[PDB]
Parts: structure tokens; sequence; C-alpha cells
């Protein structure tokens, strides 16, 4: 009987879980494991310092997303520091710690995890705000992100432990209460599930926003009925109301399409809902032709919309009337199809519009329409892979932890030799700096642009 700062508690906790007598196993190999993982940690420290340095040095990297990337780099930086301190205070030294020195040891790993989860979320929501639209509110969120992490990470210290309740002690973390691990595992899988559903929504809405903004320039937009260059009444994004030269006939067909009296003026949303009808019809027109559907299947989202834009102006037989171009498009030879369309009547009638459509087929990017909203495509695709790596590294531990909640003590063998799951989750701290320079050239260009020693 003494302060719950006595080393005997740690002995009883590893004794109950069955780790005290098996502590003297592979102790010589444990030294080889630690010294090597300490080197890997120091490499992770530099990696995240380099990520924090690039953002601090590049002016174009002073954007809200990069601030959350830096905050994520901080989570993975302090993770490496916490695991370097873990390896040093783990193994034989585990029994030389007090319960407080232990709840702080493994508590540091939880704080670093919680911070990474919220940091990822901070990047996830940021991507949803870029499509549809404040520096002081950003540092409040980063501060709140760490405050919630310090509470959700260190609350077992201030009460929620299992010191006198061995029946509720998890075997992979002896001094942690089984319910607390279940609470962390469920909160973090629920938060990681929120990211995945959000990114599926972001990638789908941007796909529909890219085809909208593309035709928002080529055929413009209108709230009131206007006559086209051919000689027929039109509204919104090239929606041909009638071929008849009667203004009231256009009002008749318009009111049938919307379902209310407009007198000629329609809402921005009513134009968009009418626009999807014109896109869907043009899309159906592609999936019904033996020369358009194979090409659409061989194209990407950017070049698919480029073909949709062509159908949106002329029609099914109109685009089918360029077999020489379509054949060169299906053969993945963009430069060859670019010349055929440049000499055709379509390029001679509307030169400024066809130029952008042809550039989309050649470049395969929205650079001919969006200036900086096109670069975000590569900047978003890379972040989805960051999350995909994170869920691949932590899920094995999360499953293992969930198994520890639903397993009697000294029963499940997987829970003992579970040092591999803990290491895979640690390695992830040095995969984000590596994934930036490999799946993002705009970030990689800034990274090399940073070779100054004193800087
Ligand atoms: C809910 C998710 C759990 C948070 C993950 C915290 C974490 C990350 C990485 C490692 C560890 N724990 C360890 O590696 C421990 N040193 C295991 C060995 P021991 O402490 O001796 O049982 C704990
Ligand atoms: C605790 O460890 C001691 C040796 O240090 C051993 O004799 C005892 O059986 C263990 N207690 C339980 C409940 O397994």
């Amino acid at each position: 009987v003494s302060d719950y700062v006595n080393y005997d508690i740690i002995v009883r906790h590893y004794n109950y879980t069955g780790k005290l007598n098996i502590s003297a196993d592979k102790e010589n190999s444990i030294k080889l494991t630690s010294v090597v993982f300490i080197l890997i940690c120091c490499f992770i420290i530099l990696e995240n310092i380099f990520v924090l340095l690039t953002i601090w040095k590049t002016k174009k990297f002073h954007r809200p997303m990069y601030y959350f990337i830096g905050n994520l780099a901080l989570s993975d930086l302090l993770a490496g520091v916490a695991y370097t301190a873990n390896l040093l205070l783990s193994g034989a030294t585990t029994y030389k710690l007090t319960p407080a020195q232990w709840f702080l040891r493994e508590g540091s790993m939880f704080v670093a995890l919680s911070a990474s989860v919220f940091s990822l979320l901070a990047i996830a929501i940021e991507r949803y705000i870029t499509m549809l639209k404040n520096n002081f509110r950003l540092f409040l969120l980063i501060s709140a992100c760490w405050v919630i992490s310090l509470i959700l990470g260190g609350l077992p210290i201030m009460g929620w432990n299992c010191i006198s309740a061995l029946s509720s002690c998890s075997t992979v973390l002896p001094l942690y209460h089984k319910h607390y691990i279940l609470f962390c595992t469920t909160v973090f899988t629920l938060l990681l599930l929120s990211i995945v559903i959000l990114y599926c929504r972001i990638y789908s809405l941007v796909r529909t926003r890219n085809i909208f903004e593309m035709l928002r320039i080529d055929e413009g937009l209108r709230l009131k009925i206007y006559k086209d260059t051919e000689g027929y009444y039109t509204i919104g994004i090239g929606h041909l109301l009638t071929k008849s030269p009667s203004l009231n006939a256009a009002k008749s067909e318009l009111d049938k399409a919307i379902g209310r009296n407009t007198n000629g003026v329609i809402t921005k949303d009513e134009a968009e809902k009418l626009f999807n009808q014109d896109v869907d019809a043009a899309v159906r027109g592609i999936l019904r032709n033996a020369k358009l559907k194979p090409v659409y299947d061989s194209l990407d989202a950017v070049r698919r919309a480029a073909l949709i834009n062509m159908v949106f102006q002329m029609g099914e037989t109109g685009v089918a009337g360029f077999t020489n171009s379509l054949r060169m498009l299906q053969q993945k030879r963009w430069d060859e199809a670019a010349v055929n369309l440049a000499k055709s009547r379509w390029y001679n009638q509307t030169p400024n519009r066809a130029k952008r459509v042809i550039t989309t087929f050649r470049t395969g990017t929205w650079d001919a329409y969006a200036s900086r909203s096109s670069e975000n495509v590569a900047l978003l695709k890379t972040v989805i892979i960051v999350l995909s790596v994170f869920i691949a590294c932590w899920a094995p531990l999360f499953i293992l932890l969930l198994l520890d909640v639903g397993c009697k003590v000294k029963t499940c063998d997987i829970l003992f030799r579970a040092e591999y799951f803990l290491v895979l989750a640690v390695l992830n701290s040095g995969t984000n700096p590596i994934i930036y320079t490999l799946t993002n050239k705009e970030m990689r260009r800034a990274f090399i642009r940073i070779m100054g020693r004193p800087l």
C-alpha cells in the first residue's frame, strides 16, 4: 500500500496480462530492434521538419490547406519524438517506470494519433470549401485540434484507467481500461468513416461542377430568354426552347420544363436543373452510338466532358461526322485529332470555343478553363492517397484493439506478439512526406527549391 506512483502496479498489470515472465525473451534482439527503430524515427523527424520548412519558406504554400498539412506534419513529428522516447522507456525499462510515467508514455502516442485524425479531417473539409465559397479562425482550429487531442489522449491519466480493475485491463496496453480503447477505436473509425464518405461526395460534386463551369464559358448563362446566333430562342446554358421564332412559344416550353409561370426569367438553380437535363440527354446520345461510346469508355473524366461539350453544341450525328478525329482519340493520339478538328467547319465557325475543347483533348486538364482550380485536381488526388495509406496502416491495430476488448485475459495469442501492428502504425508518420514528393509535382518542385543550409 502506497501512492499509485509505485512500480509494483506495473508488475501486477503485466503479470495479469501474461507479459512479466515473457519479458526476458529476445532481450538481445530487442536492443537491435530499438537502436534501428530510433534511426528510422530520427529520419521521420527530419521528413516532417522538411514538410514544415517548405510551407514556412514558399509564399504560394501559405494557403489554408498547407497550414493543416503542416499541422499534420507536426502530429507525425511529435509522434516520432514520442516513439523515440517510447523505445527508450519500453522493454526492460517498462518496469523501471511509475504508473504516471507509464500513462504519460503511452498517452503521448494517443495524443499524436488523435491530432493526426483531426488534422486529416481539417484537410478533408477544406477540399469541400474550395469548390463552393479568415486566417485567425485557422489558428483557433489548429489550437482546438491539439486541445481536444490532449483531453481525448490524457483522460486515462486523470481517472479512466484499470489499476484496481484487472478484469477490465487490455493485454496489449496493460494499464489501459478495455472500454477506453473501444471508445478511442470507435471514435477514430467513425471520424475516418466521415472522411471516406466526404471524399466520395467531393470527387462526385467536383465532377459535376467541372462539366458545369466548362459550359458556363462555352455557351454562357442566361436568366431571361434570348435568341441564338442561328435564329431560335434559347435560355441558360444553350437550352434550345423552340425552333419557332415566337417569344411566347419559348415562354410556353420554358414553363413546361420548370413547372411554373416565369414570364422569361428563371432562377440560377432552375437553369442548372435544366442544364443537367441537356447534359444527361447528350450523355445518353453518346452511350447509343457505335463510334462515340467506345471513345467515351477509353477517355478520362476531363476528356470525357470534352466530348460531352462537343455533343452539347452540334449533337449525336454532328460529332459522329468526325470519324477521322474519333479514331485518333481512341488510339490515344491527342495531337493528331487536334489538327483534324482545327481545319474542320467547327473550328472555322466558333474558333475561340473549339480551341478550349481541343486543348482539353490535347492537355487532358482544365488549364484552358480554370487557372488555379485545375491545379487543385492533383492537390486533392494526392490527399485521398494520404488517407488511403493512413487507413491501411492503423486499421490492423484498430482491429487488434477491438479484438482485445472482446477477449479474455491470456487467451488470444495474436494480442501477445502484436508488436508488428504497433510498428506499422508508427511507420505511417514517415509515409506522408514521401507521398507528397511522389504524387504531387507542384509540391516536389517547392521541396527541391529549398536547398539552403542556413535557411
Ligand atoms: C486507439 C488507438 C491506440 C493508440 C495508439 C497508441 C500507440 C501507438 C504506437 C505504439 C503504442 N504502444 C506500444 O508500442 C507499446 N510500447 C507496446 C509495448 P508495451 O508498452 O510494453 O505493452 C501505442
Ligand atoms: C504475479 O507474479 C508472481 C511472481 O512475481 C507469481 O507468483 C503470481 O502467480 C502472479 N499472480 C497471478 C495472479 O498470476
